[PDB]
This record gives structure tokens, sequence and C-alpha cells, in this order.
């Protein structure tokens, strides 16, 4: 025994003076080997979910649950079933699949989970500190009761008119289209689409100031900032290159431009009930009477916009694409704007949008097959037990929510793969609750979090957006299907998702061909 306490010396002192390549070779070999072993020991523990093989440490399964992470799902919950984990870039996801995954995540309590400490890393460089997920919940609860008073059904009688004055303008100066010069045209319209939203979305919650700024050099420091807006910040949100210096600098420059008018409104006393930016210099005082900085409301702006920006380019990316391989479905939304509008007689508003349940069960159809955002997640903070079994989630692990896949099941949506907006007749609404509600500091949401559509989430996460959205969305492609026809290139069909983006967007290049139901229609103006 002695002897052999001797010989592990022995044995260490022979290790350290392996040579330099068997020591490298070593330092690979040797915990990819320990992580093999770890695994097979932690498919015996019956307190933890099944766990995905991977051969690579800490990258664990990222490079397949990234590139089609719906198929990935698929696969897991045949070999496990709905509650299964896998390793990604370092960290261990517990994935619950369907209703009752829903209803665990983002229903859990307040102090199981953490969505900013999910999050904050994807979204204050971008940003900017002290809002969203750079403060506490309770923060953020308030943050989303201000946002919202600026999201009202007087306010979206408001926008409707200045969406419907940007879309045209779009129609008529844009080089995608020139509808003025030209009958019939070609777009990409993951060109298209993010500058239609940048353009409606900054004029209606911006205002005219903010949307004349993007008819400068000053877009670019939006160009810049959205580049920033990446999957690579879940890893690297701060490395020594360029792409990170614009981004800071943009966020920066924008916020600055954002304190630089709301300082000049408040110093000529010209606070009104205009867009968002009122709105919060009138309503941003927190529940203990701290007030919300300057700076904070800026930044506030910048995430609200970024993030309306992206879920809604990508939706009406795929409205159009998927439209355009039916010119069925654009012939019955042509009749329903023509009924609901006396043959264009009317100027579309708020309330006659609500009168087009075709147009909107479009958007809920399309936001069913594309759920923008295929993940959503929380860094477990103290262990979870999961009802009906014997897991145990541990703290430090996230759990994982994809209500986009159950969108994509025949169990819950007969033909799951099917576009049909008529799966939806005399049920347009953009969500409701089916039973008990319950408020979380900005409004009376559903308490029940089980219905297998949940394009917007649920529970104290639940978006706040959706009503902008379908506002947005719905007077945009009311005047697209009143003003254009549109088809695909000969051969060409919906594109697969990008599930590698920030959002689920369609992979370009995504062209369509357009052309004037009318063409000696003109569009006014200078
Ligand atoms: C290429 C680098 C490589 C190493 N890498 N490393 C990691 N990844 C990766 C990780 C994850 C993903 N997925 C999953 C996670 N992801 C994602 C998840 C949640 C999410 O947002 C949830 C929260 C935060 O952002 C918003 C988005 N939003 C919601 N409504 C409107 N926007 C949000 C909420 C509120 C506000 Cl104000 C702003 C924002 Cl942006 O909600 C955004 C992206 C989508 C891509 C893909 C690749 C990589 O590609
Ligand atoms: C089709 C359009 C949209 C879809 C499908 C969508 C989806 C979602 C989802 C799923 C969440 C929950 C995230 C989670 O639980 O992890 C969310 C949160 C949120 N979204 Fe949206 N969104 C859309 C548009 C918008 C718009 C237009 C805005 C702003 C005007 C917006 C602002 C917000 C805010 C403030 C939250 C709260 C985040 C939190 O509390 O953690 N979203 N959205």
């Amino acid at each position: 025994v002695g002897e052999a306490l001797e010989y592990v010396n022995i044995g260490l002192s022979h290790f350290l003076a392996l040579p330099l390549a068997q020591r490298i070779s070593l330092i690979i070999i040797i915990p990819f080997i320990y992580n093999i072993v770890w695994q097979l020991l932690y498919s015996l523990r019956k307190d933890r979910p099944p766990l995905v093989f991977y051969w690579i440490p800490w990258v664990g399964s990222a490079v397949v649950y990234e590139m089609k992470p719906y198929e990935f799902f698929e696969e897991c919950q045949k070999k496990y079933g709905d509650i299964f984990s896998f390793v990604l870039l370092g960290r261990v996801m517990t994935v619950y699949l369907g209703p009752k995954g829903h209803e665990f995540v983002f229903n859990a309590k307040l102090a199981d989970v953490s969505a900013e400490a999910a999050y904050a890393h994807l979204t204050t460089p971008v940003f900017g500190k002290g809002v969203i997920y750079d403060c506490p919940n309770s923060r953020l609860m308030e943050q989303k009761k201000f946002v919202k008073g600026a999201l009202t059904k007087e306010a979206f009688k408001s926008y409707v008119p200045l969406i419907a004055e940007e879309v045209y303008k779009y129609f008529r100066d844009s080089k995608n289209f020139r509808l003025n010069e030209r009958t019939t045209g070609t777009i990409d319209v993951m060109v298209t689409q993010p500058e239609m939203t940048i353009f409606t979305a900054s004029r209606s919650l911006l205002g005219k100031e903010m949307r004349a700024k993007l008819d400068t050099d000053f877009a670019y420091l939006y160009s810049d900032l959205d580049k920033g807006f990446t999957p690579i910040n879940f890893v690297f949100p701060n490395l020594p290159l360029e792409h990170y210096r614009k981004r800071d600098h943009a966020q920066k420059a924008i916020s600055g431009t954002y304190m630089s008018l709301i300082k000049e409104r408040r110093k000529n006393n010209d606070i009104q009930d205009r867009d968002l930016i009122d709105s919060l210099m009138k309503n941003s005082t927190y529940k203990d009477g701290v007030k919300m900085t300057d700076q904070e409301i800026a930044n506030l702006l910048i995430g609200v916009l970024m993030g309306g920006q992206h879920t809604s380019a990508a939706t009406s990316a795929w409205i159009l694409l998927h439209l355009a391989e039916r010119p069925d479905v654009q012939q019955e939304l042509y009749e329903e704007q023509m009924r609901v509008l006396d043959g264009g007689k009317k100027e579309l508003t708020y309330d006659l949008l609500q009168e087009m349940p075709l147009l909107n069960q479009t958007i809920k159809e399309t936001l069913r097959m594309h759920h923008p955002l295929h993940s959503l997640f929380r860094k477990v903070m103290k262990d979870m037990h999961v009802p009906n079994t014997s897991y145990v989630i541990p703290a430090g692990y996230h759990v994982l929510v994809s209500p986009g896949y159950t969108h994509l099941r025949d169990e819950y949506f007969p033909n799951a793969h099917q576009f049909n907006i008529h799966r939806w007749n005399n049920d347009s609404a953009s969500s409701y609750s089916v039973g008990e509600e319950v408020d979380y500091g900005f409004g009376a949401i559903s308490k029940g979090v089980s219905s297998p559509y949940l394009p917007f989430g649920g529970g104290r996460h639940r978006c706040i957006g959706e009503h902008f959205a379908y506002c947005q969305l719905g007077v945009l492609m009311s005047i697209f299907i009143r003003t254009l026809k549109w088809h695909y290139p000969e051969g060409k069909t919906v594109p697969p998702p990008d599930f590698t983006s920030m959002v689920t967007l369609p992979t370009g290049p995504a062209k369509i061909i357009w052309e004037k139901r009318n063409p000696e229609q003109k569009i006014g103006g200078r």
C-alpha cells in the first residue's frame, strides 16, 4: 500500500514529463472521456429528465438545436417524451414540450425562475442600462405598464392613418416599388418588410421627428444597432471587434437623439399625447416614486422599437410569402376589403380593421405557422419539482418552452403544416383568455397559459405588443391587398425558416413579383 502511494507520486511526475505533444493530446482527450462517463452516470439518476447524448463537451447539442430546433424537439420527444434536457454552449437546457410545458415555465413562480438572468446579455448591450432585463422584475412590470399606456384603442385610431401614409409613401418613393412609374416588379421581402416596418413603427410610436431622421445618414446608426441584435450575444456580448463598437456607438447616438427630443419637448412644455415619447414623459414614475431617467426612457424606447421591429417584419414577410402561392386567399381578402371599405370609398380606420376577420385570421394563421421566437427560456433559480413526475430541475439549469413547436402539431391543429386562414373562422381575435385573469402589474391577462396557441407567451413576461402588431400588420396588409397582386418567380415557393437569427425569419433571398391591380392609379404627395 505505502509502496503504491509512492508510485502514485511517481506517476504524477512522469505525467508532467510527457512530451508537449502527448500532454496537449491528453489535455483534450481527458475531458472528452470524462464527459462521456459523466453522461452515462447521469442517465442513472431518476430525479433528472433524460439528457440528450452529445460528443463535444461545453458545445453540447448546439449545432442541431440552432439549425432545426423543431426537428430536434420532435426526435427528442419520440425518444424521451415531453420533458428532456440538452447541453447548449455551457448551459443545461430543460425542455418541456406542449401546453403543460407552457404552464410549467410561463406560469412558474417569480422566485423559481429568472427571465432577466436568461436574456440580459441578449438585450442590455443593445438597448442600454436600467431597463427591460437590466433591472428587477418589478421594474420591468411597471415599464410594461408605462409602454402599454401609449398602446390604447385611442392611440391605434390615431396611428392607423399615420401607418397608412407611410405605406403609401413607401409604395410611391421606394426603389422597390415606385408605383407611379412602374406597374410590376420584383422585390426581396427581407429587404422591403424591415424598411416598411421601421418606417411605420417610427412614425407612429416615436413620432415625426424620429421618422424624419431615417431619411438621413442617421438611418445607418439603426443599421449598426440592428446588427448588434444577434444570438451571438448569448455567448459573446462584448468582444473588441468593430462590430461591437458600432453597436455601442449606435446605442449612444440613438439614445442621445431620443434624449435630445425629450429634453426639448420639456424645455418647451411641448408634451402632448402624440406618440410613445410623450406618453413616457408623462407617465414613467414607479410606484415607489422613483422616476425613470431620460436615459432609461430612451433605452426603453430602443428596446420596444427593436422588439417590435424584428417580430413584425418577419411576420409580414411570411404573410406575403404564403399569400404569393395563394391567389385564392388574396382574392378572398380583396373581396373583404371591398365589402368593408365600400369598394375603397371608405378610409381605413382602426374600427374598420376590426371588421376585417379574414385579414386578421391571416395574421393569426401566419403567427401559428411562423412563431417568431422558436424558444423562450428562463434560468432556474431554485430547484423545481416537475408535477406528476419524480424529476427535479436543479437551480442553475435553464428551462425552455416552445409554443411555436406546439403550433405545428397535428394533434392541436389538424393538418398543421397547411396554411389555412379558415381554421380561425369566427375566432379572429389576436388572442383571448378562456377563463380567469390575473394582473402582474401591467394589466389583467389570462391566468392560464395552457392554450396550444400562444404566439405572445403568457404569465408575467407576456407580450404587450400584440395589439400594436395587429394594427401595424393589419394596415400594411390591407393596403398591400387593395393595391397589388403578387406571385412567385417560376418554380419558387415558401422558403424554410432561418432558425439561427434572433427571430425565425424566412431564408433569403425570398423574392416575389408584384403587379398593380390598377396600373393607372397614382399616389399623390410631393
Ligand atoms: C453564431 C454564434 C453561435 C455561437 N451561437 N451561439 C448561440 N447561438 C444561438 C442561440 C440561441 C438561438 N435562438 C434561441 C434564442 N433566441 C431568442 C430567444 C428569446 C428572445 O427574446 C425573448 C425576449 C427578449 O427579446 C424580446 C423579443 N421580443 C418579444 N416581442 C418583441 N420582441 C424582447 C422583449 C421586450 C423588449 Cl422591450 C424587447 C425585446 Cl427584443 O423578448 C430572442 C431571441 C432565438 C434564437 C439561436 C442561436 C448561436 O447562433
Ligand atoms: C407578431 C408580433 C409579436 C410576437 C409574436 C411577440 C411575441 C412575444 C413573446 C412570446 C413574448 C414573451 C417572451 C418570453 O416569455 O420569454 C413577448 C414579450 C414582450 N414583447 Fe412581444 N411579440 C410581438 C410583437 C411585439 C411588439 C410589436 C412589441 C412592442 C410594441 C413587443 C413588446 C414586448 C414586450 C415589452 C414584452 C415583455 C417581455 C418581458 O416581460 O420579459 N412585442 N413578445
